[PDB]
């Protein structure tokens, strides 16, 4: 027995969301689909032309732990929040949804991280986020503990922007790989990709990290290629286990030479496209940790993937156990 | 020439929102479909229960500001919240719907009130209301020129709970009525017509209040009656215009001896019942200062209210104008 089956890692963030169109992209130079990182004066500004929004709690890692756990899997979840009202909403969401969440604030200031997402009519959704607390993320909030009884430890490419939160994976992965776990992540976005490249390959290559997860772009980046197959032969040499989520074209889930593609679930109507990817990994995570087929466990990533998209907010409000015994996901 | 179609003053509130069943009302002693008035302590007990949720800016005459602002009219909101980032948000959200909303936060505590409100299966909702910063709003947050400049004024009776929101609206109803303008009200909640009765109805009867909001409980429950009929005969006899909700029938309109039945719209799915009411107010205040007949005010009623009920949060995040036209009431 182990005390949890997913332990993940990120940026601990409030999503303020608001439905906008495409030309309001524009106009405030936001790159569409993408995570556009932002300081505390322009946060205020998009604030003040974005229309009457509703909060939730997000951050990439954090949906991915509340999807384990809806899922019925054993979560926990290391993220900085300030102590402060969106702290307090962020520590609620996630405790709530049964995921084991200890990281202690350390003050009022900076404040809880947001992001605003503007979600254009056609579901896409694209994400500026300030990362207050964020910051402040480093080796003394992993709870050691935690990192040896957690089947897989899961964080963010995202973390490589903040400055110490590299620092606190680097001991994850000790300590995981010391107890015989394993260590996962997300390339995130293609742009962090851009900025992290070659420090992601290190991470895979030396080891560190076992188990990788990418979208089509992101993959593309990772290679700077524009030859997707290439892409897929790369990345299953550069790591033991990737699983690569293609939109609305399902999921290939690569482990040395055998691929296992997973069919592309129809959609009736995308209302916000806000954590498919987080939802694929705690689909894909929480299948891998039950000892599942790696078909399974893509079918069972693409099912909660194909949920959150269906409503607003990142975190899925039905119950994904549901979904997946009356899919015979079991 | 006026400033504003709608002034509204209410207490201002941020909705934390949470799905739930009827047995967790039971186990929680929380009367279902109800405002429930709550302490600091148990809303932080019934939070600690509370499954995740998502934060919509609320506040019945919030609310209804929003709706009056949205379908295309000119609005203004007099509430109360705290220098904290629930009020930062409650601020930001009424603010981006074109709401002219100028009150000054007193501090940081008491902090922004909070309802929990829990929606059942059917789609009720119950809330649970901390009233925190509305307690603070008195006689100096009312903007003299505003309410000079307002064709009507309407407000809460929820404003009676707190103690000196009262006397504003004492001085709301004297500024107005010297201007020539008209004053409106929502009995707000059947527990609440309990509390105040014999207030409210002095109130209408001394001509304080012109436009009296109730649906069939609060009127029932404003006479001690469970005789619907003799109801609306004594509302039309105690103010000179009443509108009564009827939910699922719609809504009846009363000017002296004057009845017009209005149907309700036909519903894809109800989602979430909350602001219903508070739209049913927005689009016949809207018709109202339009100069539209009684029963197209209904009508514009009837329609917000039913777009309200199909979405989570009680803001319609959809254009009301736009609906209208549809329909073919603009
Ligand atoms: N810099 C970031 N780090 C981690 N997660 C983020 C970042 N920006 C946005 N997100 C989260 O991505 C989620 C959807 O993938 C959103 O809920 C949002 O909170
Ligand atoms: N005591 C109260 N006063 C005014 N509005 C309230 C109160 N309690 C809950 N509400 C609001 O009622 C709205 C629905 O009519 C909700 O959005 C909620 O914020």
């Amino acid at each position: 027995m182990t005390r949890f089956d997913v332990l993940t890692v990120g940026n601990a963030i409030v999503d303020i969301i608001s439905r906008c169109n495409d030309q309001f992209l524009i106009d405030n130079q936001i790159t569409k689909a993408a995570m556009n990182l932002i300081d505390a004066e322009r946060a205020e500004l998009l604030y003040s032309r974005m229309g009457p929004a509703l909060e939730a709690s997000g951050g990439s890692a954090g949906n991915t732990a509340a999807g384990v756990a809806n899922l019925g899997g054993k979560a926990a979840y290391f993220g900085n929040v300030a102590a402060d009202q969106l702290g307090d909403i962020f520590t609620h969401d996630i405790r709530a949804q049964g995921v084991h969440y200890q990281t202690k604030p350390k003050g009022a200031f900076p404040p809880t991280a947001r992001s605003m997402i503007f979600v254009t009519e056609d579901g896409e959704r694209s994400m500026n986020t300030y990362l207050g607390a964020c910051v402040e993320l480093g080796p003394e909030d992993v709870e050691a503990d935690v990192v040896a009884d957690a089947k897989v430890t899961y964080f963010e490419g995202y973390l490589w922007d903040p400055p110490r939160a590299k620092e606190a994976i680097l001991d994850c992965a000790r300590i995981a790989h010391q107890h015989g776990r394993e260590m996962s992540m997300t390339l995130s976005d293609s742009f962090c990709v851009d900025r992290y490249r070659g420090e992601f390959l290190d991470l895979m290559r030396s080891g560190k990290v076992d188990i990788v997860f990418a979208n089509r772009q992101e993959a593309l980046s990772l290679y700077q290629t524009d030859d997707f197959e290439e892409a897929l032969n790369r990345i299953a040499a550069d790591c033991k286990i990737a699983a690569v989520t293609m939109s609305e074209n399902g999921a290939v889930i690569l482990k040395g030479r055998e691929r296992y593609y997973v069919n592309a679930i129809r959609i009736r109507e995308v209302v916000d496209t806000t954590g498919a990817g987080d939802l694929f990994a705690s689909g894909f995570l929480y299948g891998y940790t039950q000892g599942r087929s790696l078909e399974d466990c893509g079918k069972l990533g693409c099912l909660a993937a194909g949920i959150v998209i269906q409503q607003i907010g990142p975190r899925p409000m039905t119950s994904l156990s549901e979904a997946a015994k009356q899919a015979g996901l079991i």
